[PDB]
Formats: C-alpha cells, structure tokens, sequence
C-alpha cells in the first residue's frame, strides 16, 4: 500500500581516511592544492581531534537514523536514503543518477545545515533538481532551511539548559552564550541573502528558550580569499567581549553544524579553547546533535512537514 520516495540528504561531506586530506581540500579550495606544510598542518588537525574515520560515519548514521525513523512514525510512505555530498563521492549528482536508475520518481531533499544561504543550500539544491532533470522521470522537493523547526530548536534550548545548570553558581551568573555557524563571503548580501538573519534568529530562539538574557552572535571557519567573509570571527567576539564585559564563562553553541566534524573539534573545541584559557574563563560547547534520536525526529518531522504530512 505504500508509496515509494527517494530520501535525498545532502552535505558538505568529508574525508574517509587520511589519505584523502589532499584531494577534499584541493576540492574545497577550488583546483588549488595545498602546499606541503598545510597538508601536514591539516593531518595534525585531524589526529588532534581524534582521528577521521568518524566523520563520515556521523553522516551515514544521520541519514540511516533519519530513513528508518521516517519509516517507523508514519504508514503512508516507505524511503530509503541517498547520501549527495559536495566535496567528495558520492556527490549530489551520483546520488541522483542513482535514485534514478533504482526506480525512484519522487523524492524529498534536505540538507544536513538548518539555515539556508544562496552559496550552499539554493546551490546543493538546485544541482539536484538539474541531474534530475537531465535524467528525466524523477521530481525532487527540496527543504530549505528548518532551523526554525521547533523540535530542533527544543534539542539546542535544553542543551544550553543542561550547561548553564551545570556551572559553579559563580560562573551561571557572568556567562556568555555565543551562537554560530559557518563564514561565508559577505558578498551573499548582494543578493539579499538570510543566511545571517537566520543565524541571528536561531541565537534569539534559543537564548529565549533557554532564559539567556546575555548572548551574542558569531562566525567561524571562513575560508581564505580577498573578498570580506561574515564577522565577527569568534575568537576576536570571545576576546572583545571578556575585554568590554569580564565574563567568566564561555559557551559555544555552533548551531549552523550538526555534527562532531572539524569545525567544532578543532574550530571551536581548539581554537576557542586556546582563547577562553588564555582569558581565564571557562569553556563550555553541549553534544552536537549527531545521529541522537531526538534529532532525528526533529529532521523527521522537518521532512512531514515539507510534504504536507
Ligand atoms: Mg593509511
Ligand atoms: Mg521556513
Ligand atoms: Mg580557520
């Protein structure tokens, strides 16, 4: 009695091994290879943080957790996944080409970062839609944004929560809660771009949840190019902040990623770390949704919802 859907998750994607480092950046960087001494700079990131093999796992489990629960909660439909990553195989148009020759004629997309933005999301988006209509027979719908989903927001709000109650009385009392997510080039603004308000209400939807009164908002990871990328970083907004106001505590809430990847690892865990020691406060990041049951169920009821279900 079910009908069959396509279950499209895209991501940026990362590596499998170390192997791989010079490869995924080259694609990152667009054609340039890193030197010699970034690519060692970068196999040290990564054993820093604990190793490689898990990244991708992360992902695999997000999108296997997502397709069985989305399987088990509803009777109507029966979806099976397809993972479409930017950076690496299997890229959006393997992923495609492969729900079409597997039968697929319908299909849901979404993206594993909740808040759109004209340079990833509209892009990953309307590469599936254009391999899809090259190949013909297979329609896509495709989410773009849900970091307003309140379910997701409820993970993030009792996250915090858990943080702040788990402070010396001291430190609950002279926090900072800083939200953020990926840089991007500020030349998105050009054509009217939410991705920064979405960020900035992501930071009101949960400091407001969780009772916050003190937050700011912040960007991290922006890549390298002459062009001006989205401020403030948030290693200089941790510093200026404990400078204008003392606080005592520090906690990060990188909102814009959903997984345990290097931007949190080691541009949070790391390179925010080494500031808030240098400062003398205290460092505070809650569990990164990962593939946790009630993420899944937020993502879950995201993708219903898109289908009017
Ligand atoms: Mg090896
Ligand atoms: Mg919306
Ligand atoms: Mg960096």
């Amino acid at each position: 009695s079910r009908k069959k859907m396509g279950l499209l998750v895209m991501a940026y994607g990362t590596p499998y091994k170390e192997e791989d480092i010079e490869r995924y950046y080259t694609h990152i960087r667009r054609g340039r290879k890193p030197e010699p001494e970034m690519l060692q700079d970068l196999k040290d990131r990564y054993e820093a943080i604990g190793g490689i093999s898990p990244l991708a796992q992360i992902t695999e489990q997000q999108a296997h957790n997502l397709e069985q629960h989305l399987n088990e909660i509803q009777d109507e439909i029966t979806f099976k996944a397809y993972i479409g990553l930017k950076h690496i195989e299997p890229f959006i148009e393997d992923a495609v080409a492969e729900m079409h020759k597997d039968g697929i004629t319908e299909a849901v997309s979404i993206v594993l970062a909740p808040h759109f933005s004209t340079f990833s999301v509209q892009s990953y988006n309307k590469r599936a839609k254009e391999e899809a209509e090259k190949l013909g027979g297979l329609t896509i719908t495709s989410v773009e944004s849900w970091y307003d989903e309140p379910k997701f927001v409820t993970y993030w709000v009792d996250r915090v929560k858990e943080t702040y109650a788990s402070m010396p009385e001291d430190e609950r009392e002279n926090a900072m809660l800083i939200v953020s997510a990926h840089s991007l080039p500020e030349k998105i603004k050009e054509f009217g771009d939410p991705y920064p308000d979405q960020l900035h209400e992501s930071a009101k939807l949960i400091a407001e949840g969780a009772g916050v009164s003190e937050y700011a908002v912040g960007w991290q990871s922006e890549g390298n190019t002459p062009d001006p990328w989205l401020g403030p970083d948030v290693q200089d907004l941790t510093r200026d902040l404990f400078e204008q106001k003392g606080y005592q505590a520090f906690v990060y809430v990188p909102v814009g990623f959903v997984a345990d990847h290097l931007e949190v690892l080691y541009d949070n865990d790391y390179e925010c770390k080494v500031v808030t020691d240098d400062i003398g406060a205290s460092y505070y990041r809650p569990e990164m949704p990962n593939a946790k049951p009630e993420f899944i169920d937020a993502l879950a009821t995201v993708v219903l919802k898109k289908l009017g279900r």
